């Protein structure tokens, strides 16, 4: 599809942000990425205020965002494990590291039998988001190769992504996406010389898919502030601006749809329309 929006949920951008199930019973949004397991590979997952209780050791323990992920995906959603974010607390050293990694979220988050502490209980993740901020790029590749080879023992189709930031190669996931098999890139188109009312560069983007890219389907997504307070800058409130990049960038086979930062700010910023079903509209308008 070229309508699809995914929403980061879990930090909190706007502060009123609502539970996961509040979001998927929106209708607005048809991919959330929970945001975010931000230390490994000893594990530490923060979802704001979203999720406070914890296993003895102190991994989170969140029996809520469980049921919310059940809730989530009997509705037809689909809810990817981000991993990263700006927290400075996560690297691998090497590519055998990040493989033991692959089976560590296997069994931790994903249909892995082996005995580990569950932090979603019995719910069970449609995959995994590479959100990783630090520019080092060691081992995610490995990892996304080494998870495709579990996913086979599952019983659902699953989904690897990855939110570089707009400049091309990106200094931290530009690696994995050059290497291993991805299903979504969250590029994003702020905060950065490429934004779209920058020096927009989809173009590159799109040669990146179809002529590099391991996958030569996966699917480019428009990353968005979800609101002006989302970020420092790069949040379109022209509509005529969206309907015409929108216009521009469908037009190929590689456009998946639009992803925001996050769920809290596009669910909640009214123009007296909420932001995301503003986008969510243009979408399907164009499509």
């Amino acid at each position: 599809a070229n309508t699809n929006i995914a929403v980061y949920w879990g930090q909190n951008s706007a502060g009123t942000q609502e539970s996961l199930a509040t979001y998927c019973e929106s209708s607005d949004a048809d991919i959330f990425l929970l945001s975010f397991l931000n230390q490994f590979p000893t594990l530490g997952l923060n979802f704001a205020n979203a999720c406070s209780d914890t296993f003895s050791d102190g991994l989170l323990h969140c029996t809520q965002i469980a049921e919310d992920i059940e809730t989530c995906q009997s509705l037809g959603k689909k809810v990817l494990l981000s991993l990263g974010g700006a927290s400075g607390s996560y690297l691998f050293s090497d590519d055998s590291q990040a493989e033991t990694f692959a089976q560590t979220l296997w069994d931790t988050f994903g249909e892995g039998t082996g005995a580990s502490e569950r932090p979603f209980d019995s719910a069970v993740v449609d995959g995994f988001d590479f959100d990783i901020e630090n520019n080092n790029e060691v081992g995610y590749s490995a990892l996304a190769t080494k998870l495709r080879t579990l996913f086979a023992e599952g019983t659902k189709q699953y989904y690897l992504s990855a939110a570089p930031q707009c400049p091309y190669p990106d200094a931290s996931v530009g690696d994995l996406l050059e290497n291993a098999d991805i299903d979504f890139a969250f590029i994003q188109f702020y905060n950065n010389y490429c934004s779209v009312s920058g020096q927009f560069n989809w173009d590159t983007w799109l040669t990146y898919a179809q002529t590099v890219s391991p996958n030569k389907n996966i699917k480019l997504f428009l990353g968005l502030p979800g609101s002006a307070s989302a970020a420092g800058s790069g949040y379109i409130s022209d509509t005529s601006l969206l309907e015409s990049t929108i216009a521009d960038i469908a037009s190929s086979s590689s456009f998946g749809g639009i992803a925001l930062w996050d769920a809290s700010q596009a669910f909640s910023n009214e123009l007296g329309e909420p932001y995301v079903e503003i986008l969510k509209n243009l979408l399907t308008s164009a499509s």
